[PDB]
């Protein structure tokens, strides 16, 4: 994974991405089509592009490198957010409090349990196996930081 | 993953949990710890909480149990908000763009070369490395939604 130093890294630079986005997905997908030509074939509208120049003169792919370089920097920064309340979570519960995931399993039994019993509402068979399934994405990504830690959890 | 539907229900019920946090906090905790007395064990300051009645007195309890429906919250509501900028992307190119991890992988080299092309000064080794990272966890986290729609990419 990254570090907290290492996400605003990423955070930086992608600033300076938006700053000149058309620019940047320009130049990102010439990389990508003049590196790897069998890329070019996946796209109807570009597949004709042999040269930098026809490419660079190519409004239509202009348009498509700040489509892609506006929904990686989405991904990018919503990752970002999850794993800066994540991590430090991860961290504390797998070196200071030497919590298994079996305990994790036991407070989402709790959870699930004390929600059906106060809010039966909107706790229905339905709503109860979206938590159900909400709480073991958490326990499966708090599981995935413990492997990373080589703490067996 | 969840639907949009059943986030809706888990950020629906979440919202009540919201309304009084440290009751339900109280709750879950105390759910928790009489059913597994060995997860009280884990807690040092709460030594002095034998039974149900001092577990329900205890003013540190519900705050504890505040700190852990907060935390629980932030993290549902970010993993909510990542999956929702994934599902587009993994959508259409599983099913429709039928990308290889591999194509990601070129597009992935791509944006580091252009970022070190353009920003030698503001992308050395470290950014580069955090970069590198994260769009390998971009990658990872396409690669798992491909293998839950059945598109072996
Ligand atoms: C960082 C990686 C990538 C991102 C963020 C990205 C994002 C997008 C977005 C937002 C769209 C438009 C909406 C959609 O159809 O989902 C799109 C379309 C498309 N992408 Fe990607 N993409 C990436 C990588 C690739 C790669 C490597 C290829 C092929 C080698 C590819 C092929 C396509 C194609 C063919 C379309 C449809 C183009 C059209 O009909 O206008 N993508 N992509
Ligand atoms: C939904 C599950 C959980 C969440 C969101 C959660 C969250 C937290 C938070 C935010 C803290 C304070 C900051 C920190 O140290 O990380 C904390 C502390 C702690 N957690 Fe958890 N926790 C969970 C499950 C558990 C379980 C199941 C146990 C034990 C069986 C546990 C044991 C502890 C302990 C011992 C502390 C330190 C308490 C203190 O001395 O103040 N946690 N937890
Ligand atoms: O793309
Ligand atoms: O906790």
């Amino acid at each position: 994974g990254l570090s907290d130093g290492e996400w605003q890294q990423v955070l930086n630079v992608w600033g300076k991405v938006e700053a000149d986005i058309a620019g940047h997905g320009q130049e990102v997908l010439i990389r990508l089509f003049t590196g790897h030509p069998e890329t070019l074939e996946k796209f109807d509208k570009f597949k004709h592009l042999k040269t930098e120049a026809e490419m660079k003169a190519s409004e239509d792919l202009k348009k498509h490198g700040t489509v892609v370089l506006t929904a990686l920097g989405g991904i990018l920064k919503k990752k970002a957010a999850h794993e800066a309340e994540l991590k430090p979570l991860a961290q504390s519960h797998a070196t200071k409090h030497k919590i298994p995931i079996k305990y994790l399993e036991f407070i989402s039994d709790a959870i699930i349990h004390v929600l059906h019993s106060k809010h039966p509402g909107d706790f229905g068979a339905d709503a109860q196996g979206a938590m159900t399934k909400a709480l073991e994405l958490f326990r499966n990504d708090i599981a995935a930081k413990y492997k990373e830690l080589g703490f067996q959890g």
